[PDB]
């Protein structure tokens, strides 16, 4: 009814958005002015028994399985938790490194437990946002006002934890990372004002599509990860096609490259902008000659490079694990309604519903939530056909590469307290599962 942000984040058992498994979901609510209007939203994910945390993960995170189990609900819990904060009418969904990482993770959650995996984030007046590609607009656009730490190699950080230190920000608790991602927000909201409106408008596909202009190649400025601290993550691009199967990309050229292998075969400075994604983009001129200079991106390569894209226009005629198979293509309509009755049937009606799936993946990602979430309900013939895929996870090689990890760890980090208590608790729950 009135628009807010849902800001949130997850803590995980690694860093594979699929293959690994969530920890922690932590979230609230604010007003459009980031004033906080919800309560606190922390819940656990309890992981399935055919899966072992990354250690790394767990030295980071602080959260053992263990925990996680004891505190968590099963993934389909965690999943209906999650889908009825992002799906609140008129919920910007947002967070940190959300749009390469925790969207993924959620994505992976919706899809494994029965979920649209995509509806949430446009249904209902929904968006998505992203403060990551905001704190790295304003390094390379505008920069005034706010503390750029460097990391250990001399490189401009974007690490959460390193911006808030800069910028006196206290940080911290399970919310500490949530509340850190309101006080960026409202940092840039503060001392950036019309570049935080332009970023915030810009989230809207449609605004970005107004920016392309692929007859003219009308240069933009972008702002991108992919493109490295080095140039500030900048440069000026090019739109020169949309892609012939993914409706929401535009195929760019990086103008600051080397167009060379581009013109002349039948590294190539090429790349997806993917406009459902929040990419940052602007007006060429947004980035001015005094931060061209301190990020060192040449104007007149660009410049150069763009003019011979123009005089030369064939270039763009130019340009298993079910749990790892999300994009193996959208599902029908009917799969799709047939999934919504799994979801919407109760666990203990599973076992006796009759129903036609046509997509392949669906009878193993069916077999795996109702062994995974309800192993209650599984059947002898079930129960074997679970301790077969455990078998098949558990593989020699896994086993003794779990065990080899441990213990190179505990003496890596033997003398850090912590992380050998840690280290602990790992092999404990290994040992038992
Ligand atoms: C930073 C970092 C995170 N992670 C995992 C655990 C965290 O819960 C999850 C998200 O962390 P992040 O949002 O700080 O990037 O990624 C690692 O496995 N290794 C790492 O070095
Ligand atoms: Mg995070
Ligand atoms: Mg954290
Ligand atoms: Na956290």
């Amino acid at each position: 009814q009135q628009s807010t942000f849902l800001f949130h984040d997850y803590e995980t058992f690694g860093t594979h958005p699929a293959l690994d498994r969530p920890a922690q979901f932590a979230a609230i609510r604010t007003d459009s002015e980031f004033n906080v209007i919800g309560e606190p939203e922390v819940f656990y994910c309890k992981p399935a028994d055919d899966y072992l945390p990354q250690p790394g993960a767990v030295l980071i995170t602080g959260i053992t399985p263990q925990e996680a189990r004891a505190k968590g609900e099963n993934e389909a819990a965690f999943a209906a938790r999650i889908h009825s904060l992002f799906t609140v009418p008129k919920t910007c969904i947002l967070g940190y490194n959300n749009v390469r990482f925790d969207d993924e993770v959620t994505r992976n959650i919706f899809y494994r437990n029965f979920y649209d995996p995509y509806a949430w984030s446009w249904q209902h007046d929904n968006s998505r946002w992203d403060l990551l590609d905001v704190m790295r607009a304003c390094y390379a656009l505008r920069p005034e006002g706010i503390n750029w730490p460097e990391n250990d190699d001399g490189l401009p950080s974007f690490r959460l934890e390193h911006l808030t230190k800069a910028n006196g920000i206290e940080h911290s608790d399970a919310m500490a990372d949530v509340y850190a991602t309101i006080a960026m927000a409202k940092l840039v909201k503060t001392r950036q004002p019309r570049l935080f409106d332009y970023l915030f408008t810009h989230r809207n596909k449609h605004k970005l599509m107004a920016l392309i202009d692929v007859p003219q190649m009308k240069p933009l400025v972008h702002v991108s990860g992919m493109f490295g601290a080095w140039r500030g993550n900048t440069s000026w691009v090019a739109p020169l096609a949309w892609h012939p199967e993914n409706r929401n990309a535009v195929i760019m050229v990086d103008l600051a490259g080397d167009i060379s292998p581009l013109l002349e075969l039948d590294a190539v400075p090429v790349k997806l902008v993917h406009i459902n994604k929040c990419p940052v983009l602007a007006q060429a001129n947004t980035l001015r000659p005094e931060d061209a200079d301190r990020l060192g991106i040449n104007r007149q390569h660009c410049l150069d490079n763009l003019k011979i894209l123009r005089e030369n226009p064939q270039v763009r005629e130019k340009v298993d694990n079910v749990d790892a198979q999300l994009y193996n293509g959208f599902f029908s309509d009917a799969d799709r309604a047939a999934m919504k009755i799994v979801l919407e049937t109760e666990p203990r009606n599973l076992p006796a519903l009759d129903i036609t799936f046509v997509d392949k993946r669906i009878e193993k990602l069916l077999f795996n939530y109702r062994a995974r979430n309800f192993p209650g309900t599984l059947d002898y013939a079930e129960q074997q056909r679970w301790l077969e895929h455990r078998r098949q996870v558990f593989t020699p090689e896994f086993l003794q590469g779990y065990a080899d990890e441990l213990q190179m760890l505990v003496q890596q980090y033997a003398d850090d307290k912590e992380k050998v208590a840690l280290l602990k608790a790992l092999w404990q729950y290994a040992d038992e599962i």
